[PDB]
């Protein structure tokens, strides 16, 4: 009896359970390094510390490249901005000035910890209005980092109950619902499979976001002088006028690279913010050692500082760990083989999708120590008085070429946060009693379930205001 023939095969079924974790558990059966065949297409899944560090690292310039697909070229206005631009003379040119503006704020004032405490102060005001309620806190959180990051476009900010804020939030949010339908790695390529609405749907809310960005741009053309530099519109349009290069500076070159910096600033910041107050409605023990540490170390005679991170120890370590069980990208961005080379001594072709399964890394259990756990102890010593990288399975904003360009602002976004808001507020389970999942919604960004939080300020704050 004869055998059927197979002209399709795939280790997994497409659409059940997050990717990120099906080719995870597929490195039992295959090991950490394996590839899957679409048409023309190879893709390269990475699942090792070693390898990915040979991706991303040792051989980084081989493996910078970016794919092409139908879906991010019309975020990316044909790949120009720098997270989804292929690489080349205009994603290294945009990188670096855009790398070179976060330098202008190493202190002054215009320092950026006094912008972000700015937003922080108002943030809180407007929390402490919902004393005793329980509320969904993802908007308050998105007007703060919104502001921080229009500042250093722009300088300028959002008045409180701008509808623009609200027109922003929208486009946000379906521009990240139809890029991808799950993460950006889709193994079959349904969008040119069956008719759908997908690429005009996305198209609608982007051309929102560049009609919105392009006012905004004109009517910079007037204030902008050469002689005061302040922000990265300033840095772009300097480097525009200086090449007098020319070519990669277009206006639509530098509306894109905004475009990139004003969507990273908000939604990855914001993402982990809510994640680490549901893992701390999760664990009120760790929520309770959060109190009882900044009350010791910073009071309520002043607000929270960047140099408080050296004497929070156990916040910054809560961090650090929302970060690893769930990392903002975690399968990255995907990366393309810009030449012929290798991965672990396996050859790769030039043109092939390479993809670090970050999420691999940091459950690995030969590297970590029960990494199903939320234990912010790990990364801690033993008598928590130092901390340490207990793995060097551990690449949270990746690595080399690469990498991500606002590490320090988001560090410093997400340490002021949630010191500002543990110094004031109890933030508790709801009347209902409903714990956020912790599932999470694997999009371009590895977002959570929208949940509520029971905000009330604490006896502690109060009574110190006498
Ligand atoms: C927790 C906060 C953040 C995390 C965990 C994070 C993580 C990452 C990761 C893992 C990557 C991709 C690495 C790769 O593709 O190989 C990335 C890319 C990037 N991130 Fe972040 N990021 C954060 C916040 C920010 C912020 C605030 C900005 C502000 C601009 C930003 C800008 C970027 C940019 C521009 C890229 C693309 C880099 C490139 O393609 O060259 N990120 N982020
Ligand atoms: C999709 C996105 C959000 C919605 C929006 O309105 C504008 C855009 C375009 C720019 C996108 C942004 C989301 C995050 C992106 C993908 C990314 C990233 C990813 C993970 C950690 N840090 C940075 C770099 C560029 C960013």
């Amino acid at each position: 009896l004869l055998s059927l023939p197979l002209v399709g095969s795939l280790p997994f079924l497409p659409r059940h359970g997050h990717m990120h974790n099906n080719f995870f558990k597929l490195q039992k059966k295959y090991g950490p390094i394996y590839s899957v065949r679409m048409g023309t297409k190879t893709t390269v899944i990475v699942g090792h510390h070693q390898l990915a560090k040979e991706v991303l690292i040792k051989k980084g310039k081989d493996f910078s490249g970016r794919p092409q697909m139908a879906t991010l070229d019309i975020a990316s206005n044909n790949r120009k901005g720098i997270a989804f631009a292929d690489s080349g003379a205009h994603w290294q040119l945009h990188r670096r000035l855009a790398m070179a503006t976060f330098a202008l704020f190493k202190d002054g004032d215009q320092k950026l910890e006094k912008i972000i405490c700015q937003e922080i102060s108002t943030l809180c005001d407007m929390l402490a209005t919902h004393n005793g309620q329980s509320i969904d806190i993802s908007f308050p959180v998105f007007v703060a980092v919104t502001n921080v990051i229009s500042l250093i476009c722009f300088n300028t900010s959002y008045k409180n109950g701008d509808p623009e804020l609200n027109v922003i939030q929208n486009y946000n949010e379906g521009i990240i619902d139809n890029l991808s339908k799950d993460s950006l790695v889709d193994l079959v390529p349904w969008l040119k499979i069956f008719p759908n609405k997908t690429l005009e749907k996305l198209k609608s809310h982007v051309k929102i976001r560049n009609d919105l960005l392009n006012k905004i741009l004109e009517n910079y053309k007037e204030k902008f002088r050469s002689d005061s530099i302040t922000n990265m519109l300033d840095t772009l349009m300097q480097a525009k006028m200086n090449s007098d290069d020319s070519e990669l500076l277009s206006d639509n070159h530098i509306l894109t690279t905004i475009g990139d910096i004003f969507g990273a600033g908000v939604e990855t910041t914001t993402s982990v913010v809510k994640w680490t107050l549901a893992f701390l409605l999760h664990n009120p023990q760790v929520k309770k050692k959060l109190y009882e540490e900044i009350d010791q170390n910073v009071g309520f005679s002043r607000t929270p500082t960047i140099s408080d991170r050296n004497r929070l120890l156990l916040l910054e370590a809560t961090i650090r760990e929302v970060l690893r069980l769930r990392p903002v990208a975690p399968m990255l961005i995907p990366h393309k083989a810009n030449v012929d080379s290798s991965i672990g001594e396996f050859a790769v072709d030039k043109g092939t999708e390479v993809i670090i399964n970050l999420w691999a890394l940091h459950h690995n259990e030969k590297e970590w120590h029960q990494p199903d756990q939320f234990m912010p102890e790990r990364f801690l010593n033993p008598a928590g008085t130092q901390l340490i990288s207990p793995s060097v399975s551990y690449l949270p904003f990746g690595a080399g070429p690469r990498s991500c360009i606002g590490e320090i602002l988001a560090r410093q976004e997400l340490f002021l946060i949630m010191a500002w808001l543990l110094q004031r507020f109890d933030l508790e389970v709801p009347d209902d009693g409903q714990l956020p999942s912790l599932e999470g919604i694997p999009k371009v960004v590895f977002l959570i379930d929208s949940f509520k939080v029971k905000i009330k300020v604490r006896q502690a704050w109060r009574e110190a205001q006498a």
